[PDB]
Parts: C-alpha cells; structure tokens; sequence
C-alpha cells in the first residue's frame, strides 16, 4: 500500500496472510486473501500459478505483521489450492484472477473466530456501489514503487470506485478492462495498491454492510496518474464460488 495508515488485523479481522515454503525451508511472502467461511480463504489466481502445489503454502489469520507472530494467530495448511480454470495473462491484465485455499490446521480444524478473525460477506450478484465510492484496501505490499522491502506492519488506505467508462478511456486502461473487473484509485493518486497487495481485500459498505467488492489484482506502477489500481469483481463470481466451496 502506496500512501494510507498503519494498521493492525483487528481492522480487517478477515484478511489472510499467504506464504510459499521453498525447498531448503525458506518461507517468503505471496499474497493476501480474505476470509469468507471458516474453512475457506479468497485470493487470486496469479499469486498461485507459478507454483500450484498446495503443500507449499502456508496461511495465517489473526495476524498483523510481516515477519514476527501476532499473539492469537492461527496457522493453517492449505487443503486444496482452487484456481480458475478461465484465468488468462495478459502483459497486466489478469482475466478471472480469483483463487480459493481450503484451510486446515495441523489439528485438522478451520477457522475458530475471534477479536482477530472473522470472516467477510460476499456481495449479492452483480451488486456493486456506484462509481465514486470509498472502499477501503488492505495489504503488506509495497510502501513506494522503488521499495525493496516490505512493510512489517500491516497498511490500509482508501480508494475510489472507477466507472467501467473511465478505464476503459485509451489514456487510462482502454480494452485491458473488463466488466469482471473493478478500476479504483485516488483523485490525487497518492495511495494505491502494489507489489505485494495481490489476493487481498477491497471492501466496501453496501447498504449497512461491509462487503468484498473486490480482490486486488493488476495495475501499471503504483499511485501513477491515470494508472489505477484493477481488481477482480467478486459480484461477477458467485456461481463460481459457491460451486468450488463445496
Ligand atoms: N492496482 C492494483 N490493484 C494492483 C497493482 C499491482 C501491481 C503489482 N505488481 O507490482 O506487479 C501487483 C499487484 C497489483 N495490484
């Protein structure tokens, strides 16, 4: 996250920190995700497709920094790793970037809700705020462009909701966009997602609700003009979801 705050997962209970064991016992980053039932984490495809063995990821919920445990967490092995069949790479643009982690501890169970973990609602079919909206995402990528490392401290920042009709202009995204996917930036575009943020939350409140309108997905740079942040379209992706989760 380009810009926003610091924060702790107590201000997004749901969100899941994704990790890849490498042989010789290094673990390393991915993604985030989001928790939408117990046993059942949200992602994208991308973060998966170069290494699609589920026994090589690791998950946490409860958790909110980087690099050190956050007391309460919860450890988890990844039971299926679920990728869309459809996905397609573009030089940027993702098609049908979503992903689902089944999780299961050591212990065999999912997750136990808490003050750190709870899970987030999916939105109802084709059933978005309209463009202007502030949606809120959350992330442990990149704090400037150029950054080497990543924050160990979880950030959130707030974003504006993108009509499809403004992406698509030639001097934003053209074509790249589609109507599965979310554009949403900054009016100043001083904060953003990047590198690191993929697979985690964009959620908005829709009619008293929170909601995850969205999963971070592509964009060109980070917090450039004219360059906002893509996200996959979850209220396009229900029958999708439901099915896989079962
Ligand atoms: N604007 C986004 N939603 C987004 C940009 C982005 C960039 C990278 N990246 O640095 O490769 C990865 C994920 C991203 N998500």
């Amino acid at each position: 996250i380009i810009g926003g705050e610091f924060t702790t997962i107590e201000n997004q209970p749901w969100f899941a920190a994704i990790y890849r064991r490498h042989r010789g016992g290094s673990v390393t980053y991915v993604c985030g995700g989001s928790l939408i039932s117990p046993c059942w984490v949200i992602s994208a495809t991308h973060c998966f497709i170069d290494y699609p063995k589920k026994e090589d990821y690791i998950v946490y919920l409860g958790r909110s920094r980087l690099n050190s445990n956050t007391q309460g967490e919860m450890k988890f092995e990844v039971e299926n790793l679920i990728l869309h069949k459809d996905y397609s790479a573009d030089t940027l643009a993702h098609h049908n970037d979503i992903a689902l982690l089944k999780i299961r501890s050591k212990e065999g169970r999912c997750a136990q809700p808490s003050r750190t973990i709870q899970t987030i609602a999916l939105p109802s079919m084709y059933n978005d705020p309209q463009f202007g909206t502030s949606c809120e995402i959350t992330g442990f990528g990149k704090e400037n462009s150029t950054d080497y490392l990543y924050p160990e401290q979880l950030k959130m920042t707030v974003v504006k909701l993108i009509s499809h009709r403004e992406c698509q202009q030639p001097h934003y995204y053209g074509s790249e966009v589609t109507t599965k996917m979310l554009c949403a930036a900054d009016p100043q575009w001083k904060t953003d997602s990047c590198q690191g943020d993929s697979g985690g939350p964009l959620v908005c409140s829709l009619q008293g609700r929170m909601t995850l309108t969205g999963i971070v997905s592509w964009g060109r740079g980070c917090a450039l003009k004219d360059k906002p942040g893509v996200y996959t379209r979850v209220s396009h992706f229900l029958p999708w979801i439901r099915s896989h989760t079962k």
